[PDB]
């Protein structure tokens, strides 16, 4: 006497996920498998050609590794706003205390950006600019100093996450579960947050059983990935703090990126 | 993939848990909630009571070594329990070691919660109770080393698991295919899938009113991973101050490359 409601919730989230995000996993997989050919960035010279060709919006430090890093930051700021908009479509979310809405987004966005970045990645590289560009793993990993080692962990996660072979309809519910985490620091009213999460968890369970009937305990396996997510976001923050203390932007830019650096 | 067999696995693990671990949650809760004359613990809440306690059943170090001794015994008990998990002893021996190496700390924390309430922890097989305020007020780094165990336990215990639930939960933790340096992930995940199926049915039957308890329990495996990380880091920092500190080889070996 709830199954229909769970399927309704799944479809509602799917529909909103398609509206909120620029490039779906389905579209990104078509591009990556070669099934409208993207510009490939595999080295310095092709980077320089790519910024002319694929019309990047973050280019104004002239050093390459920094300009790539900054472009990741620029795209992360856009994703935060797309996730924020997506969250508003989650049933019950806008009815929560306003401070709790801000807390949930603040502590959730990093985990969601990682998850969704996996949709744009394979073992060889990552889609950029809505699938119009493709930057190689080897190029990113081979950037100097801390920057190479900052990039590679994202791929290491993606490769593992992608082995679950989730589609967009699965991810739309998963992302919602992450946002509605009752254990975030400083939440004023945990009860309604866990009540919503319980519904989303039910919807994700049924979704995964219907969409992947042959993949046993996929639900559990997906929940275990929340462990990898928490871990890598912690590492992330630590790597950023090291970048800050070593690398020597306009105060307004600093202010725009304060959340992500 | 057949309930009868999932229930059979749950009974097997429960029975083995009872054999391997001295002090169950059921017994600990009976001691903590009291109402009984026969099982009443001596309570240690300060230095004098500690002194009387040692007659009846540096201070921060002696307490630390008390915790350490019990952790070593726990590793031994967990190791014995692991062998009873169907399929575990059949795995590559290196993987066996790796699963125990990365699994034992998460299990110690989980099972320590059974011995705790918000005000303290059972010790000496339930014959003692040492207060949280005493432990937290130990000097230097030691106070802050003790307190996070209680902070976890309070949250974990809110789930109200019983021993029959924990037996399966602990098995799930051990059979984690994502541990670093595992040679053969597949047969580990095959066992885990069975344990997960057994856990899900156990929780549905034993807690039918508790919605998505399965999912909430798996989300606690996230807390565990993080708390073990912090534990290891703080223990490493305590080593670089304390020479009067020494770790049993079993623990020392687990911490190398943890
Ligand atoms: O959904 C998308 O389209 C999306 C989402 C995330 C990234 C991306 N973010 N990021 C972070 O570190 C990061 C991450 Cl996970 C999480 C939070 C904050 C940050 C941060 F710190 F930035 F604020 C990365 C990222 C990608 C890589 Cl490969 C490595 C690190 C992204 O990146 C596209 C991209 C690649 C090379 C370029 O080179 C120039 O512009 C580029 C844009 C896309
Ligand atoms: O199953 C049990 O019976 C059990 C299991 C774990 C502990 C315990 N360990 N520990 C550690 O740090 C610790 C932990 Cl989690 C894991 C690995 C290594 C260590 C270590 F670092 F030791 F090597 C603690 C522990 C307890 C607290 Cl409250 C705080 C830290 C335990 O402790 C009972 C105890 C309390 C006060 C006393 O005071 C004298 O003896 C005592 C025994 C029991």
């Amino acid at each position: 006497m709830e199954s229909a409601d769970l399927r309704a919730l799944a479809k509602h989230l799917y529909d909103s996920y398609i509206k909120s995000f620029p490039l779906t996993k389905a579209k990104a997989r078509a591009i990556l498998t070669g099934k409208k050919s993207p510009f490939v960035i595999y080295d310095m010279n092709s980077l320089m050609m790519g910024e002319d060709k694929i019309k990047f919006k973050h280019i104004t430090s002239k050093e390459v590794a920094i300009r790539i890093f900054q472009g990741c930051q620029f795209r992360s700021v856009e994703a935060v706003q797309e996730i924020t908009e997506y969250a508003k479509s989650i049933p019950g979310f806008v009815n929560l205390d306003l401070n709790d809405q801000v807390t949930l987004l603040k502590y959730g966005v990093h985990e969601i950006i990682y998850t969704m970045l996996a949709s744009l990645m394979n073992k060889d590289g990552v889609l950029i600019s809505e699938g119009q560009g493709f930057m190689t793993r080897e190029f990113l990993k081979s950037l100097r100093k801390p920057f190479g080692d900052f990039m590679e962990p994202k791929f290491e996660f993606a490769v593992k996450f992608n082995a679950l072979e989730l589609d967009d309809s699965d991810l739309a519910i998963f992302i919602a579960v992450i946002i509605l985490s009752g254990d975030r620091p400083g939440l004023l009213n945990v009860k309604p947050i866990e009540d919503i999460q319980d519904n989303l968890l039910q919807a994700l369970e049924l979704q995964l059983k219907l969409n992947h009937p042959e993949s046993s305990q996929l639900f559990a396996k997906l929940l275990q990935k929340m462990t990898d997510l928490r871990q890598i976001v912690t590492e992330h923050v630590q790597l950023l703090q090291v970048i800050k203390k070593t690398e020597t932007l306009h105060p307004l830019l600093q202010e725009i990126y304060k959340d992500l650096y």
